């Protein structure tokens, strides 16, 4: 299958039983049993499995090019499950600007149990090889990355890993299965924020993960029957649903992302541009490499904070709001909402100045996205 | 309120925008600001807050007679973020008999990150004493228990506890909060798998967790936020429904536990009965003096597999399945099902004869349901 | 099996496949079909069928003691196929005070299709023989009525339309299959507003119909598949989810009637009182032979608007709100909420009066509900 | 707003409240009053308005440039109210081959309430004068129609409608608002099985109405309020959601089309081709003037019976199905299943051979359905 039809077939979302073209929302919590231990259909009680649930993961397995999905209640649950694979006394290595809830997580959170993190430059390889300890077991990387879009190699980190003895991870939402899988370049592991472009329409909180490897997809599922962040029915109907349509919206916010930077790239009021399309982006010739499409997360600096605030309040189409991936345009400034508790001098050294605005590109019309944003870039 | 007033009125569970007599759903990821880090009432995304799922937190403070309420995606995640208020190095004890979920996540997950645990024959407070180390900073309780329904003095604990500085836990979920709160005892953390008979009708699986303690409430957020085992906006509104109808439920419940108990103990092919409102029960004066009202839980014995097997074959309306609480009721056999890892002698040892049957009374008529184990068993 | 089982265990609703003991939600519109014509399991397309919806249709069925179940997206649509039953040139008696929906489609919609409708007081027998014409086709009535609880005799009006020719009907809203069922007294056709105690939970709009009739259910069939009024399946879902509860939120209803109803009696600020418990209350006996349990509406007289409204302020536990059969309290004023389009005069002689409050009782204490009523009537 | 701009943003489908950037899901029946007759936002009761409703109602008169808009039950729903305008002795004129649905509820069931109704070629718009008699009160039209696509002339039908006192209706289903704005032609209703492309997932059943008449628009909130046929709140929800994506899913779809019908052309398989983008249909002009979009329904000539039956068992991407519109693609044989109680006689002088087939292009990749098509008709 192409990738477009994979979207609709891929997985098992039918009804074997009533022929029913969409997976059925079992909003129950167990299951007769014939004889003792004689499960009809191989359920038994929904925290160990449900078929809506298992719906979504098959669909998620299918599009990663993976034998195992997972889906959990939250992408900050996929992430915890899969650093409980490790014991306390193993390290973490992750990107220098990991997300900050994963950030947030493992510095307050797991390091309590033990397990250390270092937070590397990963658009080095080199510099992935020198943080390396011998205690090290998993190498964690988002790409491209938040705010600024950073790109690193995963074919390359997935080798750097393998020849180390480390599991590899990729956070891959920003990318989606549609054009960036990690698992066809050696990564052990991908997990995504279904929250965002899987889901696609501001309504399901979620995770997913897939592996291809039977040993740790073993594990994840212990991990996951121990712990319980189980992603629910009528959220996994709302998930599996938004995937359908997850090829179109990618497309059209593909086509938006390259006019409204061309526009971006040309106003006088605005300075640098992020975005890994962009030919001077640090690791373009990377991202092209492995990924066969754009993500819509686009940012790019204006003067200060108060021409920042101006512009967001002078657009008619971009919400003001957190998260990314809606079929509506979003639009933050992460020196007031995601990254205001580090202080200013840090946030200028990470790359992240007052003025960095944030948008994330939805499926209105490409010319109105781009004429809105431009005259309001025109009041400033 | 008294208490049926109090399961109808107690937290808010109305709309105050349209005043809808129920709670919306909020099926929604993320909230617009108006001015960057403006909240129009409070919400900014739904991992961090949800207006369904603080429906169900405030209700289930309300009935716990708390201050604070978390909502999370099985009873297994709350446990375990309870677990993880705790550092590598602790130690925690727990009752003897301990759900098999809580057992594994403990002995299997949680020693992984140096958390050492403990079972204890907790029906005999000197027992506590003398396991607390150094290093113990929790003590965990279910009472009663399951399958047998031993009966732990909650008081006593709590007074245990506070003089060792300890943090007490007790899972709740057998007796509900219509009939025991463990808060009003001195406990600090009191929990319950909202899966059985708080949701009630088989259709939700759900953790809840209240305290008063303002600092474990602000420890148990972060927890929350960072690892993200939330009960999804659906889950929530269905838990909040089901618990409306709580103390009728239970309180039909207990009429037939009482008429099935007294059948129980004069049919010739039982021998022991398992349940705290026997007089013979060991605790059963400490039961009665925690709680008003019992479980629908009984356990009793007949002569062997075979009786067992048979007994199940026989009943027209107990359905053969895991879980318990459900309007329907259930039957099972914990050697069989849940406990059928634990080697044949280790099990008869800790009081589970192959000829051990649970039951989960629903609300069935009274009658109908005596009548019908009765003549179930008179075939053996 | 007895009443409480019979809610728990009569129609279907389990899931054969998986064995889930709950019906799954088939939120689809369309199913596969192996070969042409062959449909897995007989469905083909949701407004035809639903497995959801047919769970609550068996349900209805079940609970009334009839053949055949139809669930309509509002009590308004299930009278309305009912009615189209009927062809222009066709009679319809209705009892004199029926529901103002009612009332509002049968004169202001269905005239216009040549269907002809008296309202007669079914109170007395003599008045619906008395106006039997030669193209009357169907004898329809409410009991008890709304809002002063006017009984009808069943059993004579199911007599009378048996040897007049006529199609008999009862809307069972207010008394709900629980205590009272029609089909066995020899009516035809049965009906309710599912959204009041059916659903219970003020969650849900719907629709239901039973009859044993073949024929009827046949062109009952034909009418939903060819008008559309059709339940969908996540309110089909909560509403099999809300009967469950049904038997025991009439008990706890109706021990609280008891002790509301005296309490009014010998409150000095209330007039007349209106329920079918009372003895004086007309056809008192009528309504005990044909019912084993009471309606949880009541209607009490106070001195003038000014009192009902001031007792309304006063209350803590009664939501002032339209509908009733809810897990919460309900108050209303008919004269100003149902009944305020028809002039104050033609009110009076119907034997509502200004100061006539209606209350729907809910699942409260009971001592808490007569004590917070009893003060409000204080305060006037 | 451009067209994909008005899908994201047309209507009002937030929440003023929370912010939240979805439509909540007022699962709800009734409203508290603060003062009696004072609604807190204008809602009483669900079935006269609940605000999940209000907003799908708000964005089909968004996008089809009509004032009111109307959400009922099914698609049929939405026709029985619109034909519910009338009163016995009225006539109505509708096109020779319209809708089974229609045809079964216009001949059966509302011939008995004294509507009079002709089926008239309305391809040749003198047809439709010819037909007109001093009773005619409604033009209701198709276009394109099923399963042969005919087109009739809006514009026209709209001025001989206006001309000659009649109330015009199309039911632009299979072309849906993104390409055909019938009320901007002068029509006075336009209705939509939503069922279908609208809400996109085959998963709601759904009708929506919408006119810019407000005389109309009050008889049919009227019509709707006493006959209840009410589209329920998660229903709405889903289709709101589903709405979003329809530009995108339209514009695939019309990628498809065009491809696919070029290689149905040129198969020696296949006879003749019906879709009103083929120059040599009847009305391609009409067609091309009054929408600048296709629908996805295709139907073409295979030899005979077992033809169409093994073309359909060779597909892999094809689901034998009834409905049309979904994100899967669908196939059927009108003379089995829609068509199979019209004799074959007048089956095929209607147009229908044995081996006419019909295919609803989906959203999967357009060589992938092509090469499917193509490759099943070469085992012919």
């Amino acid at each position: 299958m192409n990738k477009k039809t994979k979207l609709i077939h891929g997985g098992h979302t039918t009804d074997d039983y009533t022929g029913a073209v969409t997976t059925p929302i079992y909003q129950t919590s167990t299951y007769l049993q014939d004889d003792i231990g004689d499960l009809r259909q191989g359920y038994e009680y929904s925290r160990t499995a449900n078929p809506t649930r298992s719906s979504v993961e098959s669909v998620i397995a299918a599009l990663e090019n993976g034998k195992h999905g997972f889906a959990f209640s939250s992408g900050v649950a996929a992430i915890s499950a899969v650093v409980m694979l490790l014991d306390k006394g193993d390290h973490i290595i992750l990107n220098s600007d990991v997300y900050g809830g994963t950030y947030r997580a493992l510095t307050k959170v797991f390091t309590r149990f033990g397990i250390e993190v270092d937070f590397v430059d990963t658009t080095h390889t080199d510099s992935i090889v020198q943080a390396i300890r011998p205690t090290t077991k998993m190498l964690f990387i988002e790409t491209p990355s938040n705010p600024l879009l950073r790109v690193t190699d995963i074919k390359k980190s997935a080798e750097i890993a393998k020849e180390h003895g480390l599991i590899s991870v990729v956070d891959n939402t920003f990318m989606t299965p549609y054009y960036q899988n990690p698992l066809d370049l050696g990564i052990d592991i991908v997990l995504h924020s279904a929250t965002k472009y899987l889901g696609g329409h501001s309504d399901v909180v979620a995770g997913l993960v897939a592996t291809s490897d039977d040993k740790l997809a073993e594990r994840l599922a212990f991990i996951s029957n121990s712990t319980g962040g189980i992603l629910g029915p009528q959220d996994s109907y709302l998930l599996v649903r938004g995937i359908k349509t997850l090829g179109l919206r990618m497309e059209q916010i593909n086509r938006s992302v390259i006019e409204i930077i061309k526009m971006l790239q040309a106003h006088p009021a605005v300075q640098q541009v992020f975005h890994p399309s962009i030919e001077s982006h640090l690791n373009h010739d990377v991202h092209m490499a492995q990924a066969d499409g754009h993500t819509g997360v686009i940012a790019f600096e204006v003067k200060n904070t108060e021409s920042a605030k101006q512009l967001i309040k002078a657009t008619s189409y971009y919400t003001l709001a957190e998260s990314l991936g809606a079929v509506e345009s979003l639009i933050s400034v992460p020196a007031l909402m995601t990254h205001a508790s580090i202080p200013a001098d840090i946030r200028a050294k990470e790359g992240i100045t007052d003025g960095l605005v944030r948008i994330s590109v939805g499926i209105e019309d490409t010319e109105d996205l781009v004429d809105d944003l431009k005259q309001a870039l025109d009041t400033l």
